[PDB]
Protein backbone atom coordinates (compact mmCIF):
# COMPACT_ATOMS: atom_id res chain seq x y z
CA UNK A 1 0.00 0.00 0.00
CA UNK A 2 0.98 3.66 -0.23
CA UNK A 3 2.87 5.18 2.71
CA UNK A 4 1.84 8.31 4.49
CA UNK A 5 5.13 9.89 3.42
CA UNK A 6 8.59 8.93 2.15
CA UNK A 7 12.02 10.06 3.35
CA UNK A 8 15.63 9.55 2.20
CA UNK A 9 17.49 6.89 4.17
CA UNK A 10 20.61 9.15 4.15
CA UNK A 11 21.73 12.30 2.31
CA UNK A 12 25.35 12.64 1.23
CA UNK A 13 26.42 14.31 -1.96
CA UNK A 14 24.14 17.11 -3.31
CA UNK A 15 25.42 17.44 -6.93
CA UNK A 16 24.13 20.34 -9.12
CA UNK A 17 21.88 20.08 -12.20
CA UNK A 18 19.83 22.16 -14.68
CA UNK A 19 16.03 22.32 -14.63
CA UNK A 20 15.80 19.96 -17.64
CA UNK A 21 17.07 17.09 -15.45
CA UNK A 22 13.88 17.31 -13.39
CA UNK A 23 12.23 13.88 -13.52
CA UNK A 24 8.77 13.11 -12.30
CA UNK A 25 8.78 9.77 -10.47
CA UNK A 26 6.65 6.92 -11.64
CA UNK A 27 5.17 5.61 -8.40
CA UNK A 28 4.97 1.82 -8.83
CA UNK A 29 4.19 0.07 -5.54
CA UNK A 30 5.35 -3.19 -7.13
CA UNK A 31 8.84 -1.73 -7.71
CA UNK A 32 9.73 -1.90 -4.01
CA UNK A 33 9.21 -5.67 -4.37
CA UNK A 34 11.40 -5.61 -7.48
CA UNK A 35 8.73 -6.05 -10.18
CA UNK A 36 8.45 -3.24 -12.73
CA UNK A 37 6.58 -5.27 -15.35
CA UNK A 38 2.81 -4.90 -15.85
CA UNK A 39 1.06 -7.40 -18.13
CA UNK A 40 -2.71 -7.73 -18.29
CA UNK A 41 -4.38 -10.89 -16.99
CA UNK A 42 -7.77 -12.04 -15.80
CA UNK A 43 -8.81 -13.08 -12.30
CA UNK A 44 -11.92 -14.17 -10.37
CA UNK A 45 -13.23 -12.20 -7.40
CA UNK A 46 -16.55 -12.18 -5.57
CA UNK A 47 -19.41 -10.44 -7.32
CA UNK A 48 -19.83 -6.88 -6.05
CA UNK A 49 -22.16 -6.28 -3.13
CA UNK A 50 -25.23 -8.41 -2.62
CA UNK A 51 -24.81 -12.17 -3.26
CA UNK A 52 -28.24 -13.48 -4.30
CA UNK A 53 -26.76 -17.01 -4.38
CA UNK A 54 -25.41 -17.04 -0.85
CA UNK A 55 -29.16 -17.04 -0.09
CA UNK A 56 -31.05 -20.20 -1.11
CA UNK A 57 -34.67 -19.93 -2.26
CA UNK A 58 -36.92 -22.66 -0.93
CA UNK A 59 -40.33 -23.40 0.47
CA UNK A 60 -41.75 -24.97 3.61
CA UNK A 61 -44.17 -27.81 2.99
CA UNK A 62 -46.68 -28.73 5.73
CA UNK A 63 -49.22 -31.53 5.54
CA UNK A 64 -52.68 -30.89 6.92
CA UNK A 65 -55.84 -32.95 6.73
CA UNK A 66 -59.31 -31.54 7.54
CA UNK A 67 -61.93 -34.08 8.69
CA UNK A 68 -65.60 -33.06 8.92
CA UNK A 69 -68.07 -35.45 10.59
CA UNK A 70 -71.62 -34.46 9.63
CA UNK A 71 -73.93 -36.41 11.99
CA UNK A 72 -77.68 -35.90 12.44
CA UNK A 73 -78.18 -35.01 16.12
CA UNK A 74 -81.44 -36.91 16.57
CA UNK A 75 -83.02 -33.49 17.28
CA UNK A 76 -83.60 -33.37 13.57
CA UNK A 77 -80.44 -31.21 13.71
CA UNK A 78 -77.81 -31.46 11.01
CA UNK A 79 -74.54 -30.92 12.89
CA UNK A 80 -70.96 -30.85 11.62
CA UNK A 81 -67.87 -31.43 13.77
CA UNK A 82 -64.43 -30.51 12.39
CA UNK A 83 -61.09 -32.02 13.32
CA UNK A 84 -57.81 -30.67 12.01
CA UNK A 85 -54.56 -32.56 12.31
CA UNK A 86 -51.19 -32.88 10.66
CA UNK A 87 -49.16 -35.56 8.88
CA UNK A 88 -45.71 -35.81 7.38
CA UNK A 89 -45.17 -35.13 3.68
CA UNK A 90 -42.94 -36.96 1.27
CA UNK A 91 -40.54 -34.90 -0.83
CA UNK A 92 -41.97 -36.11 -4.13
CA UNK A 93 -45.47 -34.99 -3.13
CA UNK A 94 -44.21 -31.57 -2.01
CA UNK A 95 -42.43 -30.95 -5.30
CA UNK A 96 -45.56 -31.80 -7.33
CA UNK A 97 -47.60 -29.50 -5.09
CA UNK A 98 -45.14 -26.63 -5.57
CA UNK A 99 -44.97 -27.04 -9.32
CA UNK A 100 -48.75 -27.07 -9.27
CA UNK A 101 -48.77 -23.74 -7.43
CA UNK A 102 -46.29 -21.72 -9.49
CA UNK A 103 -48.72 -21.87 -12.44
CA UNK A 104 -52.35 -21.21 -11.74
CA UNK A 105 -54.67 -24.14 -11.90
CA UNK A 106 -57.06 -25.47 -9.21
CA UNK A 107 -55.03 -25.19 -6.06
CA UNK A 108 -55.86 -25.60 -2.30
CA UNK A 109 -59.60 -26.33 -2.89
CA UNK A 110 -72.52 -32.17 2.40
CA UNK A 111 -75.57 -34.40 1.97
CA UNK A 112 -77.97 -34.62 4.91
CA UNK A 113 -79.44 -37.99 4.65
CA UNK A 114 -81.73 -38.24 7.64
CA UNK A 115 -79.96 -41.03 9.46
CA UNK A 116 -76.51 -41.36 7.90
CA UNK A 117 -73.26 -39.85 9.19
CA UNK A 118 -70.81 -38.48 6.63
CA UNK A 119 -67.07 -37.87 6.97
CA UNK A 120 -65.03 -36.07 4.29
CA UNK A 121 -61.26 -36.31 4.77
CA UNK A 122 -59.26 -33.71 2.72
CA UNK A 123 -55.47 -34.08 2.66
CA UNK A 124 -53.85 -30.69 1.73
CA UNK A 125 -50.15 -29.76 1.58
CA UNK A 126 -49.51 -25.99 2.14
CA UNK A 127 -46.56 -24.31 0.50
CA UNK A 128 -45.12 -21.02 1.63
CA UNK A 129 -41.85 -19.58 0.34
CA UNK A 130 -39.01 -19.78 2.88
CA UNK A 131 -35.48 -18.48 2.27
CA UNK A 132 -32.46 -20.03 3.96
CA UNK A 133 -28.82 -18.97 4.12
CA UNK A 134 -25.61 -20.68 3.00
CA UNK A 135 -22.06 -20.55 4.40
CA UNK A 136 -19.91 -20.04 1.34
CA UNK A 137 -16.78 -21.03 3.29
CA UNK A 138 -18.03 -24.61 2.98
CA UNK A 139 -21.36 -25.63 1.58
CA UNK A 140 -23.66 -26.04 4.56
CA UNK A 141 -27.12 -24.57 4.71
CA UNK A 142 -28.30 -22.87 7.90
CA UNK A 143 -31.63 -21.62 9.26
CA UNK A 144 -33.36 -21.53 12.67
CA UNK A 145 -36.17 -23.82 11.54
CA UNK A 146 -33.58 -26.61 11.16
CA UNK A 147 -33.15 -28.36 14.50
CA UNK A 148 -29.42 -27.83 15.02
CA UNK A 149 -29.38 -24.74 12.87
CA UNK A 150 -27.89 -26.82 10.03
CA UNK A 151 -29.57 -28.68 7.17
CA UNK A 152 -29.97 -32.44 7.43
CA UNK A 153 -28.50 -32.84 3.92
CA UNK A 154 -25.58 -30.99 2.37
CA UNK A 155 -24.58 -29.57 -1.02
CA UNK A 156 -24.87 -30.77 -3.84
CA UNK A 157 -27.65 -33.16 -2.82
CA UNK A 158 -30.42 -31.49 -0.78
CA UNK A 159 -33.77 -33.18 -1.47
CA UNK A 160 -35.06 -31.71 1.80
CA UNK A 161 -33.88 -30.10 5.00
CA UNK A 162 -35.48 -31.26 8.22
CA UNK A 163 -37.35 -28.64 10.20
CA UNK A 164 -38.44 -28.44 13.81
CA UNK A 165 -42.00 -29.58 13.07
CA UNK A 166 -42.30 -33.25 12.12
CA UNK A 167 -45.11 -32.22 9.78
CA UNK A 168 -43.14 -29.51 7.91
CA UNK A 169 -40.18 -30.05 5.58
CA UNK A 170 -38.15 -27.49 3.66
CA UNK A 171 -37.49 -28.03 -0.03
CA UNK A 172 -35.33 -25.81 -2.29
CA UNK A 173 -36.85 -24.04 -5.27
CA UNK A 174 -34.25 -25.48 -7.66
CA UNK A 175 -33.73 -29.14 -6.68
CA UNK A 176 -30.47 -29.01 -8.65
CA UNK A 177 -28.86 -26.34 -6.52
CA UNK A 178 -27.40 -25.38 -9.89
CA UNK A 179 -27.32 -21.60 -9.41
CA UNK A 180 -26.45 -21.86 -5.75
CA UNK A 181 -22.86 -21.08 -6.00
CA UNK A 182 -22.81 -18.59 -8.89
CA UNK A 183 -21.31 -15.91 -6.66
CA UNK A 184 -18.32 -14.92 -8.77
CA UNK A 185 -17.47 -12.39 -11.43
CA UNK A 186 -14.51 -12.41 -13.77
CA UNK A 187 -12.67 -9.06 -13.73
CA UNK A 188 -9.66 -7.81 -15.68
CA UNK A 189 -6.56 -6.85 -13.71
CA UNK A 190 -2.94 -5.94 -14.34
CA UNK A 191 -0.35 -8.35 -12.92
CA UNK A 192 2.98 -6.93 -11.77
CA UNK A 193 5.91 -9.21 -12.54
CA UNK A 194 9.69 -9.62 -12.76
CA UNK A 195 10.29 -12.19 -15.45
CA UNK A 196 8.36 -15.18 -14.03
CA UNK A 197 7.85 -14.02 -10.45
CA UNK A 198 4.45 -12.59 -9.48
CA UNK A 199 4.55 -9.91 -6.83
CA UNK A 200 1.02 -8.58 -6.92
CA UNK A 201 -1.72 -7.22 -9.09
CA UNK A 202 -3.89 -4.20 -9.62
CA UNK A 203 -7.55 -5.21 -9.56
CA UNK A 204 -10.13 -4.02 -12.11
CA UNK A 205 -10.11 -0.62 -10.35
CA UNK A 206 -6.34 -0.06 -10.49
CA UNK A 207 -5.67 -0.68 -6.80
CA UNK A 208 -2.49 -2.60 -6.13
CA UNK A 209 -2.25 -5.47 -3.65
CA UNK A 210 0.85 -7.46 -2.81
CA UNK A 211 0.82 -11.21 -2.83
CA UNK A 212 3.20 -11.38 0.12
CA UNK A 213 1.66 -13.25 3.05
CA UNK A 214 -1.28 -14.67 1.08
CA UNK A 215 -2.83 -17.95 2.09
CA UNK A 216 -4.86 -20.39 -0.02
CA UNK A 217 -8.61 -20.51 0.60
CA UNK A 218 -11.43 -22.34 -1.16
CA UNK A 219 -14.69 -20.42 -1.33
CA UNK A 220 -17.95 -22.13 -2.33
CA UNK A 221 -16.20 -24.60 -4.60
CA UNK A 222 -13.65 -22.35 -6.17
CA UNK A 223 -10.07 -22.47 -4.88
CA UNK A 224 -8.75 -18.94 -4.59
CA UNK A 225 -6.26 -17.22 -2.32
CA UNK A 226 -6.72 -14.78 0.55
CA UNK A 227 -4.70 -11.58 0.23
CA UNK A 228 -3.10 -10.19 3.39
CA UNK A 229 -5.57 -7.29 3.61
CA UNK A 230 -8.42 -9.79 3.70
CA UNK A 231 -9.77 -9.86 0.15
CA UNK A 232 -10.13 -13.03 -1.95
CA UNK A 233 -9.42 -13.66 -5.63
CA UNK A 234 -8.73 -16.72 -7.77
CA UNK A 235 -6.44 -16.88 -10.81
CA UNK A 236 -4.51 -19.58 -12.54
CA UNK A 237 -0.88 -19.66 -11.32
CA UNK A 238 -0.88 -17.86 -7.96
CA UNK A 239 2.52 -19.07 -6.69
CA UNK A 240 0.79 -19.23 -3.27
CA UNK A 241 1.50 -22.38 -1.27
CA UNK A 242 0.27 -21.99 2.36
CA UNK A 243 -3.30 -23.02 3.20
CA UNK A 244 -5.18 -20.72 5.61
CA UNK A 245 -6.09 -21.42 9.22
CA UNK A 246 -9.93 -21.72 9.26
CA UNK A 247 -9.86 -18.89 11.77
CA UNK A 248 -9.09 -16.72 8.74
CA UNK A 249 -11.91 -15.03 6.89
CA UNK A 250 -12.13 -13.05 3.68
CA UNK A 251 -13.90 -9.69 3.20
CA UNK A 252 -17.04 -8.81 1.27
CA UNK A 253 -16.92 -6.91 -2.01
CA UNK A 254 -19.26 -3.96 -1.31
CA UNK A 255 -19.63 -1.19 -3.84
CA UNK A 256 -18.16 1.61 -1.72
CA UNK A 257 -14.90 -0.29 -1.41
CA UNK A 258 -14.70 -0.43 -5.24
CA UNK A 259 -15.74 3.23 -5.33
CA UNK A 260 -13.19 4.37 -2.73
CA UNK A 261 -10.52 2.24 -4.37
CA UNK A 262 -11.06 4.20 -7.57
CA UNK A 263 -10.75 7.45 -5.65
CA UNK A 264 -7.27 6.37 -4.44
CA UNK A 265 -6.15 5.54 -7.98
CA UNK A 266 -7.23 8.87 -9.41
CA UNK A 267 -5.40 10.51 -6.52
CA UNK A 268 -2.13 8.88 -7.60
CA UNK A 269 -2.87 9.98 -11.15
CA UNK A 270 -3.47 13.55 -10.09
CA UNK A 271 -0.14 13.91 -8.32
CA UNK A 272 1.53 12.70 -11.51
CA UNK A 273 -0.46 15.25 -13.49
CA UNK A 274 0.51 17.97 -11.01
CA UNK A 275 4.22 17.09 -11.21
CA UNK A 276 4.42 17.42 -15.01
CA UNK A 277 2.26 20.53 -14.80
CA UNK A 278 4.67 21.96 -12.25
CA UNK A 279 7.72 20.82 -14.23
CA UNK A 280 6.19 22.53 -17.24
CA UNK A 281 5.77 25.93 -15.63
CA UNK A 282 9.30 25.40 -14.28
CA UNK A 283 10.81 25.04 -17.75
CA UNK A 284 8.40 27.40 -19.60
CA UNK A 285 8.51 30.15 -16.94
CA UNK A 286 12.23 29.27 -16.46
CA UNK A 287 11.69 30.09 -12.76
CA UNK A 288 11.85 27.24 -10.23
CA UNK A 289 10.42 28.13 -6.84
CA UNK A 290 11.54 25.96 -3.94
CA UNK A 291 8.01 25.67 -2.49
CA UNK A 292 7.04 23.51 -5.49
CA UNK A 293 9.84 20.88 -5.53
CA UNK A 294 7.50 18.97 -3.16
CA UNK A 295 5.99 17.52 -6.36
CA UNK A 296 9.08 15.49 -7.31
CA UNK A 297 9.11 13.34 -4.16
CA UNK A 298 9.00 9.61 -4.95
CA UNK A 299 5.68 8.57 -3.42
CA UNK A 300 6.58 4.84 -3.28
CA UNK A 301 9.55 3.41 -1.30
CA UNK A 302 12.62 2.69 -3.36
CA UNK A 303 15.57 4.32 -5.06
CA UNK A 304 15.20 7.81 -6.46
CA UNK A 305 16.39 11.38 -6.40
CA UNK A 306 15.97 14.27 -3.96
CA UNK A 307 16.11 17.96 -4.85
CA UNK A 308 17.00 21.36 -3.28
CA UNK A 309 18.25 24.85 -4.16
CA UNK A 310 21.46 26.27 -2.62
CA UNK A 311 24.17 28.81 -3.44
CA UNK A 312 21.60 30.02 -6.00
CA UNK A 313 21.79 26.80 -8.06
CA UNK A 314 19.49 23.79 -8.27
CA UNK A 315 20.75 20.35 -7.41
CA UNK A 316 20.14 16.69 -6.57
CA UNK A 317 21.35 13.54 -4.84
CA UNK A 318 20.48 9.85 -5.20
CA UNK A 319 18.74 8.29 -2.21
CA UNK A 320 16.91 5.25 -0.96
CA UNK A 321 13.37 6.19 0.11
CA UNK A 322 12.33 4.82 3.52
CA UNK A 323 8.63 4.29 4.15
CA UNK A 324 7.29 6.86 6.63
CA UNK A 325 4.44 5.59 8.81
CA UNK A 326 3.86 8.25 11.48
CA UNK A 327 4.71 11.93 11.09
CA UNK A 328 6.20 11.77 14.56
CA UNK A 329 8.94 9.35 13.44
CA UNK A 330 10.60 12.08 11.42
CA UNK A 331 9.57 15.14 13.48
CA UNK A 332 10.63 14.30 17.07
CA UNK A 333 11.65 17.82 18.08
CA UNK A 334 10.32 21.16 16.98
CA UNK A 335 12.48 22.19 14.07
CA UNK A 336 14.06 18.76 13.64
CA UNK A 337 13.72 16.55 10.53
CA UNK A 338 15.03 13.04 11.21
CA UNK A 339 17.02 12.01 8.13
CA UNK A 340 19.12 9.00 8.93
CA UNK A 341 20.58 9.74 12.36
CA UNK A 342 20.87 13.52 12.88
CA UNK A 343 18.46 16.35 12.32
CA UNK A 344 18.77 18.15 8.98
CA UNK A 345 20.29 21.59 9.34
CA UNK A 346 18.34 23.88 6.99
CA UNK A 347 20.39 26.45 5.13
CA UNK A 348 18.69 29.87 5.15
CA UNK A 349 15.38 28.14 5.80
CA UNK A 350 15.40 25.31 3.23
CA UNK A 351 15.83 21.52 3.28
CA UNK A 352 15.15 19.08 0.49
CA UNK A 353 11.98 18.34 -1.53
CA UNK A 354 10.24 21.59 -0.62
CA UNK A 355 10.43 21.21 3.14
CA UNK A 356 11.20 24.49 4.89
CA UNK A 357 11.57 25.87 8.40
CA UNK A 358 8.73 28.39 8.59
CA UNK A 359 9.20 31.64 10.50
CA UNK A 360 7.97 30.06 13.75
CA UNK A 361 10.67 27.38 13.64
CA UNK A 362 8.45 24.46 12.68
CA UNK A 363 9.20 22.01 9.91
CA UNK A 364 6.47 22.50 7.31
CA UNK A 365 5.87 19.55 4.99
CA UNK A 366 3.19 20.38 2.39
CA UNK A 367 1.80 16.85 2.27
CA UNK A 368 1.20 17.02 6.03
CA UNK A 369 -1.35 19.87 5.95
CA UNK A 370 -3.66 18.37 3.33
CA UNK A 371 -3.39 15.16 1.31
CA UNK A 372 -6.46 13.83 -0.45
CA UNK A 373 -4.85 10.44 -1.11
CA UNK A 374 -4.27 9.99 2.64
CA UNK A 375 -7.82 11.01 3.65
CA UNK A 376 -9.16 8.52 1.08
CA UNK A 377 -6.70 5.84 2.24
CA UNK A 378 -8.49 5.97 5.61
CA UNK A 379 -12.03 5.60 4.19
CA UNK A 380 -10.94 2.45 2.40
CA UNK A 381 -9.61 1.04 5.66
CA UNK A 382 -13.14 1.67 7.04
CA UNK A 383 -15.28 0.19 4.25
CA UNK A 384 -13.96 -3.31 4.89
CA UNK A 385 -16.49 -5.63 6.43
CA UNK A 386 -15.34 -9.25 6.84
CA UNK A 387 -17.73 -11.84 5.41
CA UNK A 388 -18.52 -13.92 8.50
CA UNK A 389 -19.97 -17.37 8.88
CA UNK A 390 -23.72 -17.63 9.52
CA UNK A 391 -24.73 -16.53 13.01
CA UNK A 392 -27.32 -19.18 13.84
CA UNK A 393 -25.15 -21.60 15.90
C1 LIG B 1 14.07 -8.19 -11.64
O1 LIG B 1 14.88 -8.25 -10.46
C2 LIG B 1 16.27 -8.03 -10.72
C3 LIG B 1 17.00 -8.23 -9.41
O2 LIG B 1 16.84 -7.11 -8.56
C4 LIG B 1 16.48 -6.64 -11.32
O3 LIG B 1 17.85 -6.43 -11.65
C5 LIG B 1 15.62 -6.45 -12.56
O4 LIG B 1 15.68 -5.09 -12.98
C6 LIG B 1 14.17 -6.80 -12.26
N1 LIG B 1 13.35 -6.72 -13.46
C7 LIG B 1 12.18 -6.06 -13.51
C8 LIG B 1 11.78 -5.36 -12.25
O5 LIG B 1 11.49 -6.03 -14.52
TB1 LIG C 1 19.57 1.05 3.05
TB1 LIG D 1 -68.36 -39.85 15.39
TB1 LIG E 1 -20.79 7.16 -2.43
TB1 LIG F 1 -21.78 6.64 -4.99
TB1 LIG G 1 1.86 18.72 -19.78
TB1 LIG H 1 7.31 18.58 17.69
Amino acid sequence: EFPLYTIPEKIEKWTPIDMIHLSCPNNLLSEEEGCNAESSFTYFELKSGYLAHQKVPGFTCTGVVNEAETYTNGNGSVTTTFKRKHFRPTVAACRDAYNWKVSGDPRYEDSSGSRTVTTTKESLLIISPSIVEMDIYGRTLHSPMFPSGVCSNVYPSVPSCETNHDYTLWLPEDPSLSLVCDIFTSSNGKKAMNGSRICGFKDERGFYRSLKGACKLTLCGRPGIRLFDGTWVSFTKPDVHVWCTPNQLINIHNDRLDEIEHLIVEDIIKKREECLDTLETILMSQSVSFRRLSHFRKLVPGYGKAYTILNGSLMETNVYYKRVDKWADILPSKGCLKVGQQCMEPVKGVLFNGIIKGPDGQILIPEMQSEQLKQHMDLLKAAVFPLRHPLIS
